[PDB]
């Protein structure tokens, strides 16, 4: 197989920057110990393409996750902070835009390259966080 589009995001991530993201577990209904430890954490993110699977690994030392998937096929994913949830990914025009259903709510995660970065943006319910990511 050649090259996709999506090799664009492939690699080693190290957050960088966090904005409002305290704000954003409130929304999801993130507990007060998990926000704390949470939000504290530093994590890589890791992605890999091998064929039609995307893979993106968070490692920190509040937890390590994985999701594998397939664009517009829809996945179950237990996120870090123990929620079970249906999760979709799509590509919108360069964007990963990954949709989470869980107890009758709903989040939007966007990943997009900007620069040298990977700016992931998470948005519940008017409640937005940008965290951006560089190479490690
Ligand atoms: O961390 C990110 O940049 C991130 C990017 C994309 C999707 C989810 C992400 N993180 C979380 C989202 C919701 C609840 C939680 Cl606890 C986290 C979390 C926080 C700290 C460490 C690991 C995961």
């Amino acid at each position: 197989r050649g090259s996709h589009m999506c090799d664009a995001f492939v690699g080693t991530w190290k957050l960088v920057s966090s904005e409002n993201f305290d704000d954003y577990m409130k929304e999801v209904g993130v507990g007060f110990a998990t926000r704390k430890v949470a939000g504290m954490a530093k994590p890589n993110m890791i992605i890999s393409v091998n064929g039609d699977v995307i893979t993106i690994k968070s490692e920190s030392t509040f937890k390590n996750t994985e999701i594998s998937f397939i664009l517009g096929q829809e996945f179950d994913e237990v996120t870090a902070d123990d929620r079970k949830v249906k999760s979709t990914i799509t590509l919108d025009g360069g964007v990963l835009v990954h949709v989470q259903k869980w107890d009758g709510k709903s989040t939007t995660i966007k990943r997009k390259r900007e620069d040298d970065k990977l700016v992931v943006e998470c948005v519940m319910k008017g409640v937005t966080s940008t965290r951006v990511y560089e190479r490690a």
